[PDB]
């Protein structure tokens, strides 16, 4: 698994929220997204590109007490990520992948992307909530 802990002082409700929205997640912290459909509220499908290797994904958001969990489907490895609420102040993402090559080489994308995502996570919600009216 990898994972990254997400410190916010924007309202961590709202932040969670967000973070069910796979349109916001999934291009977010997925290698390389290009195209997401976001269709039905909890479902999407989406692609992406990493090295010389395309990928399809779709999957499914459940949304629980203090969680977000998304379950997913490639032709690359299938996978759940996980959003949680640990305090009013702080967030985990956990992305766990089921295919050991796929996720030896979309690593350091992910890593980069769960960087960008904690350093940046106040100045992209302020946007995304302005956007969304919330």
């Amino acid at each position: 698994k990898v994972e990254k802990e997400i410190k916010t002082n924007q309202d961590i409700d709202v932040v969670m929220t967000i973070f069910s929205d796979p349109a916001f997640t999934i291009p977010q912290i997925f290698p390389g997204i290009a195209s997401i459909k976001c269709i039905e509220p909890e479902i999407f499908e989406a692609e992406g590109k990493f090295l010389a290797f395309s990928y399809k994904v779709k999957g499914r958001v459940y949304k629980g007490v203090d969680e977000v969990r998304i379950i997913y489907d490639s032709d690359r490895g299938n996978g759940i990520l996980y959003i949680r609420k640990k305090d009013n102040n702080t967030l985990q993402i956990i992305l766990e992948h089921d295919n050991k090559l796929t996720a030896f080489l979309g690593k350091p994308y992910v890593s980069s992307n769960l960087d960008r995502l904690a350093e940046n996570i106040d100045e992209i919600i302020r946007l995304e909530r302005i956007k969304r009216k919330i």
